[PDB]
């Protein structure tokens, strides 16, 4: 049984950059619908599995089958925002002061700049041409170099692919403050960016 | 647990139109790989199911997202395969014979002929760019209406969409025979069609 | 060259059903990106085919590849928000009242209802997991069957299937009233769906 | 127009690993189609677009949309078989040898050896539920940084995704020899792969 994680600030605290008001609808019913949806997933699954166990027939695995999306959507919807309001801070808490150590070089050496890297995702959120995220990414598999990955709806970063940073570019993550003007949120909501939550994960 | 479905026909009973080569390794590689496949994805849930009650971290539900890939694709080979098996017949057991009651009525009013129907699924079949299949199903939520619809790798039609009739289009299911003559493939499977099966699916709505 | 269509009424016409605000935006803003990425596809295309033409090696098959997305994406924008404003009217035009003939007999034969149709839409809508439309079609490949269809992002319906009723499950359609609730958002907005233009599109098709 | 490039080697040259056979008909029929398909797909765009000029309906870019699934599906078969033939070669003509310079120093530095690249390809490969394709790619957005793809269909890479070894994951590439040990032609197939195309694509930054 899943529940929404604790937030380490306050709804208002990223102000102005991200309203308070969008932080409460994000976090007490977008992401507790995923929270909800999931346990149910989960649940349906156990029950199927149960069920299938005893008499394994095809109109019982082609139940299974139906489930697996909701598992898909709502665990991803649940892993996503937890992974954003992780790697979101108040200027107080160090949000926006960018990264030290490994992450630094690292970026330095793929990307020129911090702000080469910050342009290039803004470019990928910018490309998601529906709803989705962009996510910075260690990929373990070559060598453990940065990427920016972009992923549609609810789907997530898997395996391999370490998630950094996750940005949200649903609409709702912006929509009651900046309406259309997406390239503004995508622009502002960097000054508020916890890279030091990235170099945890990057460790 | 899952296993290989029992066949109503040897591998060789619908030779010349599908060889008993391809329907041999068909059943006992492919269909076989999606049985362990499935079984396998299955328990890897149940254990994460576990994992995840212990100890409820996005790092655990990141991992059942993992595997949901697979339960979906080798539960859909899986459950395709068994539908295909059952919608095959040789000739001596009524394979390209068509179909009767409801299901011929249903044909006529929409279509207007078998004939008809079938050039229309064969255009679905070769529109799969990719592997796939094409199914003939009733659609439950429009007033029970036949139509015909593609899917890609192992998707398959779920909620309410009824398969009548699956046809395999991954290439195993006729390179051997036929090569990159897919047409003629999709062409030569009516002969051996159980439309008693589809008839069956029909009035049965599952 | 394709401009945004005129809308048959003002932006707060749908109102209380659909802000004028978000008309204003939905169709100021979003439509009208559509409506320049399509062009800009197009033309796109244009020079691309030119240059494929001059040296046609895989390099320039590959960025051909490349522009068929934002070919997609925006002309299905495009298409859409047009099937959208033409499927939408106020009370004071018919929006809301019931279809009349093939169309009225052929949704009594197959869902029951008129009721039991915007049901299973409002079940297909509140299934689009992301952003995406709904689509009430008429079938002309099954004998012109009534079915509903669910697409994502900008995916529009082609071919056989022949658009009947659009409607928009993007956030940027309701957010700004309805916020996180979408199913208010999709039982309401059948109070200003346009069943005649629907009656039109089935009978032309 | 495009048209079935020249193969730099004959049909039987890469047995035992891939047959003739197999080369042949996925030569003169798969990739063939594939040329027809893209010819005519443009062509149809290029109709598309004059109507569209004089009559910008809604309907017309619906018929536009219905053509570029074709664009995209064709196009990519065309590109991705030209890569492929191109990242072939006979064990006489340099098949199965190590690339040399940037690449090579690239591939040691990300992957310590091409031993570890060829089997994170062969799981990728492995990977690919349904038809695709497995790319060693140079990302040209990370600092030109290695990796490897999948794509499923004809999809292909693009944009700053630029292909440095393209191996062929459907199934009439294989099948007629190997038919479901789809692993053991992942594995043979290295022996006949051309890294001095691979080299020139690294260098080069663009197919
Ligand atoms: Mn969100
Ligand atoms: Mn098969
Ligand atoms: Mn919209
Ligand atoms: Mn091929």
């Amino acid at each position: 049984k899943v529940t929404l994680p604790d937030l380490k600030w306050d709804f208002g605290a990223l102000e102005p950059y991200i309203s308070g008001q969008i932080n409460e609808l994000h976090y007490t019913k977008h992401h507790q619908t995923f929270v909800n949806g999931f346990n149910t997933a989960v649940d349906q699954f156990q029950e199927l599995s149960d069920l299938l166990a005893k008499e394994p027939s095809p109109a019982n695995a082609r139940k299974m089958i139906a489930i697996q999306q909701n598992i898909k959507f709502h665990g991803g919807g649940f892993t996503n925002h937890c992974l954003f309001w992780e790697n979101l801070a108040p200027e107080s808490q160090g949000g926006g002061e960018p990264p030290t150590g490994a992450l630094a070089k690292a970026i330095d050496e793929q990307f020129g700049s911090l702000d080469e890297l910050i342009k290039l995702t803004n470019t990928k959120l910018a490309g998601v041409q529906g709803s989705g995220w962009a996510f910075i990414v260690k990929n373990l598999s070559n060598g453990g170099k940065l990427d920016v990955v972009q992923t549609y709806n609810q789907d997530t970063v898997t395996g391999p692919l370490v998630p950094l940073v996750a940005i949200d570019a649903w609409e709702h993550a912006y929509y009651l403050q900046y309406q259309n003007k997406k390239a503004d949120y995508f622009k502002a909501i960097w000054n508020v960016v916890n890279w030091k939550e990235a170099s945890r994960r990057f460790d």
